[PDB]
């Protein structure tokens, strides 16, 4: 039972807040994921802490306390952040790719769906991603953020089952643990309220991120970096923090997804085209597809019906109209040689259609 | 509280079972139904027995027995028992509108509208429409019928309230009530069964049509024609005879007619339309068009989007593809300018879509 | 869906302030009644402003100023707008009926009935009935009332359903729109209070006029006259201006309207006209009527009941009681023979009547 | 969703009737199944044909037809028909394992798991296992039967999802279709009764090996080896040819073979180790292993108790008494430094043990 997991490792846990990093942790957590690859699971990392490994690798040089400054900085430790994870995975045998993200490229509904094949792809080849925030072109309001918000993203992208986020507390109490001898770590949230939200005073990011991920139908769990095994024992089921519930399926929310927008095209689909899509419940594949109406884009949502016009799905296209247009009726193997390209050989996706 | 009411008159009703037409009973039921019509209800007749006024008129020739004698005395009848109605039902100060009908013309999606049309100019007007079977393109296989199966066509085509069929015998019975002196007259039926099938053995034809009413949601009752002052009772709602309650919804069957068919097109519809459908219902207008994609005809279920193209309202066209397109965003007085001719001032009527 | 709509024209927005009625506004304005009148709904007029039609006919005479002169201005100024009202409605096809009326009319039981009957003849024969007050026999503070309790008075007396005041402002507003920037329309009134009385300071007419057609559950609409196509946007349900809820329901008046008073006298009524009453809910005939106890005139409430002299029923009588004496154990068609007179075909409307 | 499908070709299929191995429906059925492992399933392969190899081989030598002749073939044929199995699908980039079994080493409980083992290190290692029958010690009757029982043990070894006969029939059929031209293929079959015994007349094999599939859970399926992409059509689900559903279900077939045989030994649990069991299903590690009691081999089915005593779960040793003894609360790490071997890190796996 392969599951898929995404864990969060903000600046504190990876400093523990000193001004370097400190490896040692690193290892450990890296160790347990190691561990967890091997068992069959698939992992996904989220990370920071560039300005750190810049700070470490410049010799710490004395520059004004400004944004570009930490720009800079951001910029030279991100080459350096994943060539330390590069070398601390290389001791289990596992290889490790970088990918930059940014909120807009996953509002966006093209490159969304980029992202998601590279990710997809380098899950399948049994390759660690090291996802983190690009520096470049990001804003302050986002450099405070400490890539919360980009965790569930990355989550939702990924179709993780679980989201971990490490944390210096264990979690999340009732009242304040110092005052109140009484306060205890509230084990299970099954739905994000105002009373939850007024308890926790950055907790309140992770909050959002929490409900965005569980908006979604990912289980979110808050944690604490410092307790050991602590992902092993997230992964086996046993409680070590709060643990946030999924409100909704993932059915519910590939729902959701479709429906958000509305059909910007049309295709016309054969007679065995739609026998495979209504009963056997299979992908489409541009042998099938007689006719597309409209213009967009790779990515957009659009309407499939048959010959007599019934609709009977709607899904994400995965070529433009144009592509389509040129490939409708050829076989799988020649897209290449049509277009100079290909994303490869289905035109709309089983997973990311609804039928009816 | 005006209702729509469709009478029925078989032949057997009419002559009373003799070679000629016997105008007493005629003119007892046109007292009852002229009594309805000052009422204010409207009143859908639907006749037979144009054979029988062809050979009163031609001097009861000694004509062959064959088909073609048939529609020899059909031709001659139609217009000699139009005549008749229409003197008839001048006594009370009633005009008549003649209508020729066949199940093809039904079954037709822009005959069955201009027939529609046709019917409700005539009831707004406030002349009863005499309805008949075409039979210089009909066929034996119908003229056995005898209108049973043209009588709820009919009624469903005028949206009526009920449809009373006359007939020799008192109603539906249990058994048989000549050889069982316990056999009684079955009054309410709520489900047409196979048991009800094989207890009447032409009242087969009556069945099927009454299982046909009932499906579009209009009561059908059987009577017999003898029996004094029986359509005020059916007016009133006193039982005469056995009922057939309604099965399902006016709005259910509007459902099943919207949806029988995929749509044929999709036009482009501004955000006051848009504001206008949703918000209240109302009609659409060839103002609010932006944009006609696809070939269709008169009738046609058509889909309409607004401008982002969300799916708003299935409906019925009014005019063909290039009508629309070429009327599109014109004031309603400019149609007749603009094609040379007009339906009227909607391009979907209200009652002719479906929101949602 | 029929309608039925009662519009005061106040005198300022018929001569737009000048001391001559305008009549371009007024020939809009009936453009827009037409329309509605075509489609199939029924308009009722409540106008003022004989006073300029009687200046302006008379070549504006120097008159002391006294009421004496008002009521000479007036006793032409009805003729003359008769006059230009059917004028302008004959434009559209549209016949059109004066009515004069005060409120010692409509508080007469017996004149009552009779203005309602003349009323619905008018509204039957698609006659756009105009109302004013009888300025012959009325006060200076009759004068003063601008003929808006009179226009509450007529939707009452015509069953309305909806009541359009017209005014030169756009509404009633929270503040002063001059003083306060902020001040806006207050689009929807479910309950007259004295926060809303105290807040408008002739308004007050108005909203007493408001008042009066809620408790009689009639919807009251003030919008401004000058606002283009505000009659069919107020038929069609948009938000022109202030609107006030129905506060009770059409049965709610009726029954109040019933027993307001005791009844005046009782009849006896026979076992088949007890059962179409009860179970049906239809009119009472003479046929029925066995005996009359006590003396009493046409529109009283009388007492119902049957031949056991249980309480069946309260209602309006259509006749007196002498003349449904004599008329008593008859059929309809011979009222007219027997009395001279016919007021009707039913003895008491079911519509008059209150099952109990 | 990664499906395991074994697929049965018989010497028929492969040479189409002739004295030597027609490569082309090879290569084609090759290419299905490589498409196939590429989509990501697995596929295991049950072969027959090696005499054909042999002769082949051999130059086509005058041998006395005699049971020595056909081993002398096979020994060579089993090289020469694995050698061209390599070849073909190293044309995909496929490799090929050979597994020789017989029917005795599926009665032994440890040479069974070895076998699983080893098969399934294959198919985790992207390797397709090519099974035969070691003709070396068969006997007459064995070469007879046609591998039609040993595709059956295969599909119950590998814990295959479907089993796919292939044969130059079409299928199972209700009459002769050559005497009858009404006889029809039967699609589906969910008893294997002995009617359908008694229809079908080596057909019989197939059937039986049908049966034993079905018995296993495990659908069984009998189309035509011509049929052009039908390996595909079968994995897809479309209907090829008879299709026998499962009568079991996996954790049935689990169940039977667990308790087919009374525990031939008993251990004793530590209590977290017994927790995991219990709550989380988790597999026995050596750590948790408290006592040994009694004495087998590796893969006898052993009874699993707490400290208390209580019987918690029965499983099968992946271990003997005595290295289970040796390394009872051991870490996994140091098995093979204790014992010199590794059978795996789990004492008795969760797939392996039936909780109760």
């Amino acid at each position: 039972d392969s599951q898929t997991l995404v864990v969060k490792l903000g600046t504190s846990v990876l400093t523990g807040g000193s001004r370097r990093l400190n490896r040692a942790h690193i290892v450990e957590l890296v160790r347990q994921c190691a561990q967890l690859h091997a068992a069959g699971h698939r992992i996904v990392i989220v990370t920071s802490g560039a300005i750190a490994a810049g700070r470490e690798h410049l010799g710490y040089p004395e520059l004004p306390a400004t944004i570009a400054s930490k720009q800079l900085l951001a910029a030279v430790g991100q080459s350096r952040l994943i060539q330390l994870w590069e070398q601390l995975f290389s001791i289990y045998g596992i290889h490790v790719g970088q990918m930059l993200l940014t909120r807009a490229d996953m509002e966006d509904r093209e490159r969304f769906l980029n992202a998601r094949d590279t990710l997809r792809a380098l899950l399948d080849n049994n390759i660690v991603p090291v996802i983190n925030e690009n520096d470049a072109v990001a804003t302050a309001e986002i450099k405070v953020g400490d890539n919360d918000n980009l965790s569930a993203l990355a989550a939702i992208l990924a179709g993780a089952d679980k989201l971990l986020l490490l944390t210096d507390q264990k979690g999340l109490y009732t009242a304040d643990p110092r005052s109140n001898p009484q306060a205890e770590l509230i084990k299970d949230v099954y739905g994000i309220d105002d009373a939850l939200r007024a308890i926790a005073g950055g907790m309140s990011t992770k909050l959002q991120a929490a409900d965005v991920a569980c908006r979604a139908g990912i289980d979110t769990i808050i944690a604490a970096g410092s307790k050991p095994g602590v992902i092993g024992d997230v992964m086996e089921g046993i409680s070590v923090g709060t643990l946030f519930h999924a409100q909704a399926t993932p059915l519910e929310n590939r729902k959701r997804w479709i429906f958000g927008a509305p059909p910007a095209g049309e295709i016309t689909v054969d007679e065995g085209a739609t026998a495979a899509i209504l009963e056997r419940g299979s992908s489409l594949l541009p042998k099938g597809i007689k006719s597309v109406t409209g213009n967009f884009s790779r990515g957009e949502v659009i309407r499939i019906c048959n010959l007599e016009g019934r609709d009977i799905a709607h899904g994400v296209s995965r070529y433009n109209s144009d592509a389509l247009r040129r490939i409708a009726g050829h076989h799988s193997q020649e897209i290449d040689a049509i277009l100079g390209y290909e994303y490869g050989p289905v035109a709309v996706h089983r997973d990311d259609m609804i039928t009816r």
